DNA sequence: GCCTTGCCGGGTAA
DNA sequence: GTTCCGGCGCG
DNA sequence: CGCGCCGGAACTTAC
DNA sequence: CCGGCAAGGC
């Protein structure tokens, strides 16, 4: 398990990407797994390998695929299955046990956390996720506190208290998953 | 004096 | 980040 | 006919 | 995501 790598690549998956179901001309259809990147180099030799693991694991047969956008690298898996995978985890995110809410956090974090480390946030417009991740951070002993942040936007804001600053760079940031 | 954290505008990286 | 497109594969 | 993988790329905006 | 500012508190 490889519920650990399933629930960061979903962190990078909610934060930095998306799951889409496709309807095209007709009837066709399409499932992507998506996590994009500006790159090249985080994309290709750490985020591609972890989720290769996965589809090994799974047996997907769907591949790899790498796009390059002029402002983004995408790491695109077309597969009903992997879709599902995570769509059916998202679904079920509030019953994730402890190492995969470190992962998970760890793995929003990476995409969509105060990377300066001079502060420790996270944005999303989605409040509901940020208060279940807030609730985590508690129970972990990393009090924080949320806020709609940019108006012009909708998004709100998840602040890491920097009290515990030690303690959620080395429960959060530094743990092996 | 200094740390912290809400507020809020610019613009890259989604 | 999200959704078109034309292509192909396959029962 | 109906549906699911590929390879884009244009289009939109949430961090 | 970044980061300047200002106000609260030790
Ligand atoms: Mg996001
Ligand atoms: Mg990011």
């Amino acid at each position: 398990n490889v519920s650990g790598i399933s629930a960061y690549l979903l962190g990078l998956i909610i934060g930095d990407g998306g799951l889409y179901k496709l309807k095209y001309k007709g009837n066709r259809s399409e499932y992507r797994v998506v996590i994009t990147q500006k790159s090249e180099n985080l994309i290709k030799q750490h985020i591609a390998p972890l989720m290769q693991f996965l589809i090994d694991e799974l047996n997907v047969k769907s591949k790899i695929q790498i796009v390059k956008g002029d402002t983004r690298y995408e790491l695109r898996v077309s597969s009903k299955k992997l879709y599902y995978y995570f769509a059916n985890m998202l679904e079920r995110i509030r019953l994730f046990n402890m190492r995969e809410q470190i992962a998970f956090i760890k793995g929003l974090y990476v995409a969509e956390g105060d990377k300066t480390l001079k502060r420790l946030r996270i944005w999303n417009k989605n409040k509901a996720l940020l208060e279940i991740v807030s609730r985590w951070l508690n129970n972990l002993g990393v009090r924080n506190t949320i806020h709609l942040d940019d108006h012009r936007h909708g998004v709100y804001v998840l602040n890491i208290s920097l009290r515990d600053r030690i303690k959620f760079v080395h429960t959060i940031l530094s743990s092996h998953l």
